[PDB]
DNA sequence: TCTTAAAATCGAAGTTAATATAAACTACATAACAGACATAAGAACAAGTTACAGACGTATTACATAA
């Protein structure tokens, strides 16, 4: 079991995959949800890398590797992520220009 | 009305390029010239203050796909 702790109180349960609100990790008190698998794969890409930010090409190659995509999709893609996500200030997940996107960890279980 | 000394005048252009002799010593004040210093003016570097550009990221809409 591995959980990862963002900021604002938000937890993420990888293993059965929740999204939620709770000051105790092993009690949620506010559920968000399941993210889609590609979402999963979208907070994968950006959680393996940490600290280090993770760059455009690598990300789109991992959650596409055989299809021609544009880096469009790939921003629509963390759009309509910070959608499910509620990221309003851009805070959960940053974007550095020319440099790639990164996710704020505060601890991770396992 | 008659001598007698002065006064004035005497062609244009053109060219032309000058000369050439004949007190010393001392005392003092002033001007000039040189060097060095201070000052004012400019050159150089670096920083700060500010808005705009350039491409990225985002947000929005419409088409396609899934139920």
């Amino acid at each position: 079991r591995v959980i990862y702790q963002f900021p604002d109180n938000l937890w993420w349960n990888e293993a059965s995959n929740q999204v939620y609100y709770a000051q105790d990790p092993m009690k949620p008190e506010r559920l968000i949800g399941t993210p889609s698998i590609m979402q999963a794969k979208l907070l994968k890409i950006l959680c393996e890398y940490h600290p280090s930010p993770c760059p455009n090409d690598q990300i789109i190659k991992a959650l596409w590797p055989h299809g021609f995509i544009s880096s469009e999709s790939l921003t629509q893609a963390i759009k309509r992520t910070r959608d499910f996500l509620n990221d309003e200030h851009k805070t959960l997940i940053e974007n550095v220009k020319l440099q790639g996107y990164r996710i704020n960890i505060i601890q991770v279980i396992v």
